[PDB]
């Protein structure tokens, strides 16, 4: 195993070191506006050497943006999918790329068997390819790796079953901004090649000086380069055909032949397309080929990359027609003149890749190394694209929630076969492709437009009801005695109850489990833990009664605590934000204990009076002007105050102080050291009023956050054995710090109301010596070091923060994790910050055609932890990557993976089991079964199962490791007759695997298995 910490990989270009040396001025590069005139030499290309171009057609389809998914496939899509057939098919030569296989999958299904047999036909002899062929062409900045794998998994399982094949070059041309995370899965799928277009104007200037647009794509802690992914990023500022024939979008604009009039488009440059002709070819082909070579400097070998494409294009069978044969005339007059020194031709992302290593393998050019990412991207002068790292952030909380809750569906189901009457195949599909709709760039980023994004949202939430149906049924088969389960597949055995989801103030959606000695004494309900090892957590339920204790299966009882239900209301008539208690259900709190990837039964029992291991938390209302808060049967009544400051410890936890505004001020690790300063504090972003106006993907401020103005605002204490918490209500946002004997969960219910052009930041305030370095991860995979650049603006200081971020000195480190991605920064020595919501008023001109005015409430969840790590082992200070200690990776597991809580829904589980799982090896702390999927259906007389396994790379700090077993996911399941490594998306079969078991993968290395059983 490669150490990832240690050794600072050698690479031509490291983006935070190129960052940290470009000057990144915006000046008129000319014609080629954010470049410089290039000038080439006539004689380079000769009849020895000439300039082969593969111009590339392609339509870009978004699945949903201003349109549904389904409103562009009928609108557009099924037109420009079937026109291609019919063109492809009568046109040899002609050549397509398709990126989006949930468009694909969609037309293919609703094509004749004569239609699908052409298809596959112009498919197999390599007229229409398929690039990347992932569900969608994902977000790279908000996506999780996991999602971004399992949409990669969906689109190419769906190619291989029907179009018998599997790209291996991708295709990101929209993405805004880009991340290594894409090179990292491609390349352990089977991927040999892969283009990006969406990077910062400045770098792809630098990059182009240097010819440094293709190169060798590593990891950040990679030093030996077997993650290296082959990458061609284009040059300029759009992949529309004024922006990819060359650096005059002038001239090029002149060779989208879909401009002339008929269709409605033009050249905003004044000079239009004309139809090539006998008299006019000559000149046409001087100007094209003077831009082909000028293109051509910027790269080193003689195989040049023409896309000819734009949004939803060859849709018309004209359109085919005239872009086919302006193009077919331009390639006679240019082949066959030898003063040009170029062979051009149609073709597919695949050929051009295959020429240019043909190149290189000839000793023609040798491509230089790089590792870094291309955030934030900005496609002109100030306009960042940061905002989406935040737009629509109730959807991208969403996103993190239905990942979850398809890994436990995919998970709990996989242990058994089931017959094709309980639907679980069908539901699980459904689930994942809507979640890997979702990871399209115009989904996660909040980029769509409003009745866009209602559509994502349901589509969604049928995912997540269809995942609860699989979950439901799969803990009942689990955990009931074989010889009394008697399923009805479309009964409901559990319901599940998220207390995170919408979450409390979002939506009522938890059941109160009903207990009375009149009605129902008990309840059983049951704990999952999606992660392979033991997992402790507290849980917490809804009852209609405070008396209620808790036992195990072995009737064992288990510590309680009991809690109100506070909800908060803006109170439109006084005026206030402040909370009232139920007086008819209460929380019950008590820690699970589950096995790895396994279940835990307990039952809660009501009895007439406190009962012996429950406890009742006692709850502080600060104010001035209290009113009662009676709280039914609950039995410790609620304390008032004036607003004070305020101090807690839970456990021999942290000791946290709060000013009397109910903010943190002070974390007290033990109970001597320092009461270290770390304060929250809310800031309001507001919009320009001249100039670039914010927008769902633009974050522009009006400099400098302002402090939100908190009034005097109403705090509440809750003060618990088990778990306390300080909640207060502050403007737009009710926020939470509760404490449970570890790194304390923030919880922020945001509701930004109809406060317009502002965006709601969250910033923490610490005395670390922290200067202008942060980290902060890309895609739940890694993190990565930045470093504020004064000379930049602060919307460029913005990065993603998909799920956690921090800032250390030599002593001390801050984390925040994240159960959602935002955008955020550390815009001063010592802070961190992340954006909360964003409501702007104005379009920001990159198509979108409204502002973002469709906030909702959304319960945003973090972990933050305060560590000494001067003992850490730590990467050196030239080290691009930075490394989670194992508490701040167990809280990030904490917020993407809980348990998932189930209540039984009948009165009585005939043939219930305690337990299931313990026999699970517990595997060890740095290690996740990502992906647990069985791949087979029933009928199969070789059931296989798929599982990813990921390792990431904790710092070692000193404390001695412990216990733990070896985890081979091959025996898992009985009966194994075969173990195979695999590409992650199962499709390749890669390694035969000696005794059928399948090893640990390394540090930051992930690695796909398949079990067979017989
Ligand atoms: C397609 O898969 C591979 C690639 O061509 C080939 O060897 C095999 O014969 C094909 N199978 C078909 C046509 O289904
Ligand atoms: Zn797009």
């Amino acid at each position: 195993c490669q150490d990832v910490v240690q050794d600072v990989p050698n690479v031509d270009v490291q983006m935070l070191e190129l960052y940290d040396r470009m000057s990144f001025k915006d000046i008129d590069g000319g014609v080629w506006k954010q470049g410089w005139n290039i000038k080439y030499d006539p004689l380079k290309y000769n009849a020895h050497h000439k300039l082969k171009v593969f111009v590339v057609p392609h339509s870009h389809n978004d699945p949903g943006w201003i349109q549904t998914f389904e409103e562009y496939y009928q609108h557009d899509t099924k037109h420009i999918l079937s026109n291609a057939l019919r063109h492809l098919h009568d046109n040899p030569e002609m050549k397509f790329i398709w990126a989006e296989i949930s468009y694909f999958a969609r037309f293919y299904h609703d094509l004749g068997e004569n239609k699908k047999l052409q298809m596959k036909s112009i498919v197999k002899n390599g007229q229409l390819e398929f690039v990347t062929g992932g569900w969608v062409m994902p977000d790279e900045a908000n996506s999780h790796w996991r999602n971004v794998l399992l949409q990669l998994t969906e689109g190419q399982t769906w190619l291989k079953q029907f179009m018998n094949v599997t790209p291996t070059a991708s295709w990101a041309i929209d993405p805004f901004g880009h991340s290594p995370t894409m090179p990292y899965i491609l390349q352990k799928s089977g991927f040999k090649n892969m283009l990006i277009q969406r990077t910062h104007y400045s770098v792809k200037k630098e990059l182009a000086q240097q010819r440094q647009l293709e190169f060798l794509w590593r990891q950040i802690w990679d030093n030996k380069g077997d993650t290296a992914l082959f990458t061609h990023m284009m040059p300029f500022y759009s992949y529309d055909i004024p922006h990819t024939c060359g650096p005059d979008p002038k001239v090029c604009c002149q060779f989208d032949f879909k401009r002339m009039g008929s269709f409605g488009l033009s050249c905003p440059w004044k000079v239009p397309p004309r139809t090539i002709s006998d008299q006019n070819v000559a000149a046409r082909s001087d100007l094209l080929v003077d831009q082909w070579k000028k293109k051509a400097e910027l790269y080193r070998t003689n195989v040049l990359l023409i896309p000819l494409g734009d949004d939803f294009r060859f849709k018309q069978n004209t359109e085919w027609d005239v872009q086919r044969v302006n193009y077919e005339r331009l390639f006679e007059h240019i082949n066959s003149q030898a003063h040009f020194n170029v062979q051009a031709q149609f073709g597919t992302l695949q050929e051009y890749f295959d020429a240019v290593h043909q190149a290189e393998r000839a000793g023609q050019a040798e491509f230089p190394t790089l590792s870094g990412d291309f955030f934030t991207y900005a496609d002109r002068s100030d306009n960042y694209w940061s905002g989406y790292y935040t737009s629509r952030p109730y959807h991208k909380r969403m996103d993190r929630v239905l990942m979850h809750y398809v890994r436990a569906a995919e998970m709990l189901s996989a242990w058994h076969s089931w017959d094709g009457m309980a639907r679980i195949e069908e539901r699980l599909e459904q689930a994942r492709r809507e979640l890997s709709l979702f990871q399209h760039h115009d989904g996660i980023t909040g980029t769509a437009k409003t009745h866009v994004v209602v559509d994502y949202e349901q589509r969604m939430q049928e995912a997540l009801k269809a995942c609860q149906m699989v979950m439901q049924q799969s803990v009942y088969r689990l955990l009931t005695k074989p010889s009394i389960y008697s399923p009805d597949f479309s009964f409901s055995y559990f319901t599940l109850d998220d207390s995170r989801w919408p979450g409390s103030g979002v939506e009522d959606s938890r059941t109160t489990i009903i207990l009375g000695e009149d009605i129902l004494p008990s309840k059983h309900v049951v704990m999952h833990n999606t992660l392979p090892h033991w997992r402790e957590q507290l849980v917490d339920f809804y009852v209609s009664s405070p008396f209620v204790s808790v036992t195990d299966l072995a009737n064992n009882p288990v510590e309680a605590q009991v809690s109100p239900v506070w909800s908060w209301h803006h109170d439109t008539l006084t005026k206030t934000i402040h909370p009232q208690g139920s007086t008819t259900k209460y929380r019950i709190i008590f820690k699970a204990r589950v096995p790895p990837m396994g279940l835990a039964t307990y039952v809660l029992t009501i009895s007439d009076s406190k009962p012996e291991h429950t406890s009742y938390a006692s709850n502080l209302l600060l104010r001035k002007n209290p009113t009662s808060l009676p709280l039914g049967q609950y039995p410790e009544d609620v304390k008032f105050g004036d607003p004070r400051e305020i101090s807690l410890r839970v456990g021999n936890g942290p000791t946290l102080a709060f000013s009397e505004q109910g903010l943190l001020k002070s974390i007290q690790l033990t109970q001597d050291s320092p009461h270290v300063p770390v304060h929250f504090k809310f800031l309001k972003y507001g919009v320009r009023s001249h100039g670039d106006r914010s927008g769902a993907y633009l974050f522009l401020p009006n400099g400098p956050a302002s402090p939100v103005e908190l009034g005097q605002p109403v705090v509440l204490v809750t003060k618990g054995k088990l778990e306390s918490s300080v909640s207060v209500g502050l403007p737009s946002v009710v926020h939470q710090t509760i404490m449970r004997g570890g790194a304390p969960e923030i919880r922020n219910l945001v509701d930004i109301g109809s406060l317009d052009n502002t965006e709601i930041v969250m910033r923490l305030e610490t005395h670390i010596d922290s200067g202008d370095i942060f980290y902060t991860d890309l895609n739940g995979l890694q993190f990565i070091k930045r470093r504020r650049l004064d000379k930049l603006p602060l919307q460029a200081n913005y990065y993603p923060i998909p799920s956690g971020m921090f800032i250390e000195d030599a002593n001390t480190r801050l984390t925040l994790l994240t159960g959602q991605p935002l955008g955020g920064s550390s815009l001063a020595s010592g802070e961190l910050e992340i954006m909360q919501d964003r409501r702007l008023a104005s379009d920001d001109e990159r198509g979108l055609g409204q502002g973002v005015l469709d906030n909702k409430p959304v319960l945003h969840i973090y972990r933050l932890v305060l560590e000494k790590v001067n003992n850490c082992v730590r990467p050196s200070k030239l080290h691009p990557a930075g490394y989670l200690t194992s508490a701040a990776h167990k809280a990030s597991q904490s917020l993407l993976d809980p348990l998932d809580k189930f209540i039984f829904a009948e009165n009585e589980w005939i043939g219930a089991q305690g337990q299931f799982g313990g026999d699970h090896p517990s595997a060890r702390e740095d290690l996740d079964v990502s992906v647990m999927r069985r791949l087979t259906k029933s009928s199969a007389k070789t059931q296989r199962v798929g599982y990813v396994l990921h390792r990431t790379n904790l710092m070692q700090c000193g404390t001695p490791e412990e216990h733990t077993q070896k985890l081979d996911v091959c025996h898992l399941l009985p009966n194994v007759a075969r173990c195979e490594r695999t590409t992650l998306t199962f499709l390749q079969n890669l390694e035969h695997l000696d005794g059928m078991v399948a090893p640990e993968v390394c540090p930051m290395e992930t690695a796909a298995y398949v079990s067979s059983h017989s």
